[PDB]
């Protein structure tokens, strides 16, 4: 009751590791034409409104591909309490800086002019991408510091410093990419994050650089839960990004001197 942007009930493990949130999910398209500034997308969103409007997310493949390499994140987090919009870019061949334009591009289509957008509320917006689409999540964060949560996938960019990013910033990157290599990217851009801003390594073991675009239960789990905690406020949902011993109802404080 006292956070108005909490949404859904208390979160387990088991309900962000499951396929499916707990709301029914509609979707929508806008075309290439009709779209100002990117190359169309899909939108998927909440059919239920009765608990409140809720924040919205794009989210960018990477080169070459397609809404397709990253469609499963659509239903995914839109069953969570989002509306989501995974687009295309204008073509498929646009370097991280351009796909950052058409991130916010896309989500000031999904604010203003989508037949969705009474279902927004515009100032709790977020963006996410796979690849150079993961720089472009970079960059589109260190732009409009009024976003309220990035999530790069396997992120690729020329430039590794991104000390200017004020947004809360969670950088999935996966040991075995031999196409944006951790060393040489998802870490690097990750250390030079500032440590004021709220951030977070996530790396999956044994995966590809192809791992974001299949059904993954812990980009899904971790998604979820930085979006929840940043785009809602939501501190229900820090159990699974700061996990402690007080997490446990027998357990009412816990201090150590971790690690060791
Ligand atoms: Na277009
Ligand atoms: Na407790």
């Amino acid at each position: 009751a006292a956070n108005p942007y909490e949404r859904g009930p208390d979160p387990t493990e088991s309900s962000l590791e499951a396929s499916s949130g707990p709301f029914s999910v509609s979707e929508t398209s806008v075309s290439r034409l009709s779209a100002s500034g990117f190359g169309g997308g899909t939108i998927y969103y909440p059919t239920t409104t009765s608990e409140g409007t809720y924040g919205a997310v794009a989210i960018s493949p990477g080169y070459t591909a397609t809404q397709s390499s990253i469609a499963w994140l659509g239903p995914r987090l839109a069953s969570h309490g989002f509306v989501v919009i995974t687009i295309d870019t204008n073509t498929t061949l646009d370097q991280p800086d351009s796909r950052a334009r058409q991130l916010m591009a896309a989500l000031n289509y999904l604010v203003n002019r989508s037949s969705v957008r009474s279902r927004i509320d515009s100032s709790r917006l977020a963006v996410m991408g796979h690849s150079m689409g993961g720089g472009g999540t970079l960059r589109a964060a260190e732009d409009n510091p009024s976003l309220k949560a990035a999530i790069p996938l396997t992120p690729w960019h020329t430039n590794k410093n991104w000390s200017s990013v004020r947004v809360p910033t969670l950088i999935i990157g996966a040991e075995n990419d031999t196409i944006a290599p951790v060393s040489s990217h998802a870490k690097p851009f990750y250390n030079s994050l500032p440590s004021s801003t709220p951030k977070a390594y996530l790396e999956l073991n044994g995966a590809s650089h192809f791992a974001p675009n299949s059904s993954n239960t812990t980009i899904g789990k971790y998604s979820i839960a930085w979006l929840k905690r940043f785009v809602d406020n939501d501190t229900r949902y820090s159990q699974f990004l700061c996990p402690a011993p007080h997490d446990d109802s027998a357990i009412s404080e816990y201090r150590s001197t971790c690690p060791y």
